[PDB]
């Protein structure tokens, strides 16, 4: 339905089609001038023979081609310039939408694929508009006009000439639809042989220890030539068209002959009518055959195009106005909470009650399928809860937005997304607002992060693209330690483990790390034997409910599955 | 320079492209001939008025629509066939090679592009390679022939359109040159702003949680500005060029028509015949304007057809030659031998010294970085050596080939793949097959595997395709491992512990696994406490330069890096 709805979008600088339009209407009245005025020379120049109008006219097609030349460059032109900021205002209000997305509509999602979305759907529903568009009323233009054209000389042997496009019509669109279902088996039969190589392609190790190099050739070998086989299909319906697709429309033009013989046994016509008429022939089949596409097609960017509208109306997720609230470290509490990613699908937690202080340390214990960085998206609510409210002063959960909870409560980057620009403007954004070098690149030095910067390219001034990276990893995260040191900050979670990373970087980021989580709430995966009592809180998280609690002597001593965990993954 | 590297493995099948070139060729004459059709009609058929004629060309030129018609269709199958052969037969050569590639070569890979590359690859330098022949020759050919018409009659009207068309092909150089102008650094805006808009789309984690969206207002809305900037950059520069390169033309037409009236006004030819002259002017347009493309386009094909040489570029790798080995167990043994993923770069695997009895598991505590996932990744070879041997028996690392290492060595890996085929033939790949169905079906019987494959679609029969999806990893694992019974394998790497599966089944196989993987040397991931004191042995490793080995408690009195990795791994 599209259509329907397509105009708000386009709807302001309609001008640009408007001169469009009008260009292109003019851009077919210069082809079927170019072709009337060029025969009355025939008309005359030979029979006639007279060299005053024969040295009119080469000026007069030259002078039209002036016309068409301009009109087709500036008339192609402004529809890229109207279909240009069209294609802005939809790619970029999608954009800010599609970030409007709770996480999952993000996630089932990757960047690739999504970007896909982005790029060449709205890439696509333009192409698909356009193009379809200016065939349709520019080959409605030379259609029409070159058909009256027709008129204004043999208005019978018109007529009958006219009786042209039917036939083509209804055969050049069911030739189509052959086309279509064709296209259909070889793309689906097509996917599934494609995968079959894919996947192949994705057994090689295997393959090499069980030495089966003959099957992987030869198995697939035949699927080689059995794709070629179906290759072999689709041209052949394809080329088709064109040999079964003049026969028809040559037949017309056989036709006509005869007819036009019937007025000329009793003499009706000139040379130059007789001629214009063969002009009729390929000029008048070019917007036909034309048309067929342009239509088949202007159906594709209604396809496209309320696809992307599917993903256009999702959920934002809202608020009664809530936040900033009451702000400090505050006490962040797991009251009963529950939260599963769907409900009925797959379920996550179970009744945590779970309490934080403000200033103190915490830590955590759990396992792999306990959604460890779930948990995240419990406190810094990548979704809300199922059940129960987390709560700081019993702060209710929608009164709280994730607006300033995420400026109430701060993370840690388990890797780091940055933004290509002077990345004082990744670690600067954090919160911004006219602050001052002194305690973030002091962060750097008193953080002892200045290894990672001063060391670096531009100085200390730093800018990069490329994702930003050209900074070293582990220090990189210090430097998300350093947006965590402009947060004043609240509360933080992080995941450091016993796993990797380089070594006096190691115990000088988780050190150094040390001096910047000062009297400032702790969440991670608790890990190394450093901090198994050093944190001053921990808890088990079982299928996403909390057995026990306490500091590693708290908890050592009491004898529950926490030393279990503790031992049996760490 | 490739072509005649290339075309001699094309030689052999080119007949069929022969009676392809012959329609081509006739093709061309096709059109000319009936451009020639045009006059009689004029100046004799009319000028003399006789339905004879006007009445025996109708049927002529429908006849010759044909001779084109069928032709066009030889052409279009004719190349089919050839790519479906061509490209395939490049094919096959591929994927025997891309099989023959190490892990290394999918070190720098990965399916998508390398196997969307076989597809596109190949799938491409046949087209353009193809298509440019059509063209050249077919158009070459229209040009040729139709000079016959123009020449035939009027020969210096000709002439003076002939020193003419190669001016029009500087044109369209000229016009090429400046459109592959913007053709040269506007991939690389392409590339560069949707990389900025990727990372921007990715990271929504971080502009969710740290409030973005008034960066992500100004940031992609000027790398938007800049987005469909470009956009017209593109269309605008390519739009530009046939709204010239055509005008040219009637500078070419109106020099011929007036300019080339003025040998009419001297006594140069009759009507009908300049009716003709101009047909073949613009029957001319078309090819000319199609050779110069041929050449770009070709270099397009064969610059595809040198990325897969490319491919070629790569060897398949080699060995001199060493066995025959006898298939037991013996003492498997790491003799002190060296490896690093590149050389230099990641340090993996150096100076490792070990040997195994059989029957006796092995258990795998070692830190990362050391590369425990890495270790059989060499004694599998994934990789090859680059210093020491590896022996048992003191059997020469330069005395087992490769390509029987393949046979005697033994997986079930921490991941699972299967081959086509029903779930007993999936599981009949191992040893070749050949064999009955009776105790590999018992295989599986011990296999604790039966009930998820015989309850399956098709009973114990079951058929389920693309490798069977309804079975889980650790099932594929599982049944697989009955395909170490057809392989009897001898000696094992697995994971089966509490790093991953659901732990009810975990201790179901590796109950039933462990009682197959009897009385032959066996490995594990060393996570349970059931096998850490079970096993005989556990070995541990220093960057890949060995610390530890021998039985399990006299290395916890080790006091060393043993007793560690059961606290912080354990």
């Amino acid at each position: 339905q599209t259509f329907r709805r397509l105009w708000p979008t386009i709807a302001p600088f309609k001008a640009g089609l408007i001169v469009a339009g009008v260009a292109l209407i003019l851009n077919a009245a210069s082809d079927t001038f170019m072709l009337s005025l060029l025969k009355p020379l025939l008309d005359d120049g030979f029979g006639k023979t007279d060299r005053s109008v024969l040295v009119w006219m080469p000026l007069v097609v030259i002078g039209l081609m002036i016309l068409r030349g301009i009109t087709s460059y500036v008339s192609s032109y402004c529809i890229s310039w109207v279909s240009g900021k069209v294609v802005m205002t939809m790619r970029r209000r999608l954009f800010g939408h599609m970030m409007g997305m709770p996480v999952s509509f993000f996630d089932k999602q990757s960047t690739g694929t999504l970007l896909s979305r982005i790029t060449y759907d709205s890439e696509q529903v333009a192409s698909s508009s356009s193009g379809a568009l200016i065939t349709v009323v520019r080959e409605g233009a030379s259609i029409i006009g070159l058909f009256i054209m027709m008129f204004y000389y043999s208005w019978q042997l018109s007529i009958i000439l006219i009786v042209l496009a039917p036939i083509v019509s209804i055969a050049i669109r069911v030739v189509s639809k052959r086309f279509r279902n064709i296209s259909k088996n070889m793309q689906n039969t097509m996917g599934q042989v494609t995968t079959s190589a894919e996947q192949m392609l994705k057994g090689h190790k295997e393959v090499l220890i069980f030495g089966g190099q003959e099957v992987e050739t030869k198995r697939f070998d035949k699927v080689s030539n059995r794709m070629r086989l179906q290759g072999m299909k689709m041209v052949s319906a394809s080329s088709i068209s064109d040999p079964i697709i003049q026969l028809i429309a040559s037949l017309a033009l056989a036709f006509v002959l005869y007819a036009a013989s019937f007025p000329s046994v009793m003499d009706s016509l000139t040379a130059g009518t007789i001629t214009v008429v063969f002009s009729s022939m390929i000029a008048l089949m070019r917007p036909l055959k034309s048309l067929t596409n342009v239509n088949a097609q202007f159906q594709r960017g209604m396809a496209a195009c309320q696809t992307l509208f599917t993903i256009l109306d999702s959920e934002q997720e809202k608020d009664e106005g809530k936040r900033v609230i009451e702000r400090a470290t505050g006490d962040v509490e797991f009251r009963n909470v529950t939260f599963t990613y769907p409900g009925r699908d797959v379920p996550a937690l179970r009744n945590i009650n779970l309490k934080i202080p403000a200033g103190k340390t915490v830590a955590l214990v759990g396992r792999s399928g306990s959604g460890k960085s779930t948990i995240a998206s419990l406190i810094t609510r990548f979704y809300d809860i199922d059940e129960g409210e987390i709560l700081m002063d019993g702060h209710d959960l929608r009164e709280y937005t994730l607006a300033s909870l995420r400026n109430q409560v701060a993370l840690v980057s388990q890797n780091v997304h940055l933004f290509n620009d002077t990345v004082a403007n990744n670690i600067a954004y954090a919160r911004t607002e006219q602050y001052s070098r002194e305690q973030i690149e002091e962060a750097a030095r008193m953080a002892y992060a200045m290894d990672f910067i001063n060391k670096m390219d531009n100085g200390l001034d730093t800018v990069i693209g490329e994702n930003g990276v050209l900074l070293s990893g582990g220090q990189r995260q210090r430097i998300a330690i350093a947006r965590a040191l402009l947060r004043d900050s609240p509360i933080l979670i992080l995941d450091e483990a016993t796993s990797a990373l380089d070594t006096e970087s190691e115990r000088a980021i988780q050190a150094a790390l040390d001096e910047l989580q000062k009297n400032r709430t702790s969440l991670v995966i608790a890990h190394r034997l450093s901090t198994i009592e050093k944190a001053d809180e921990i808890v088990v998280v079982e299928d996403g409910v909390i057995v026990e609690r306490g500091t590693h002597n708290d908890l050592l001593e009491h004898r529950g599955v926490y030393a279990q965990l503790h031992k049996m993954q760490f």
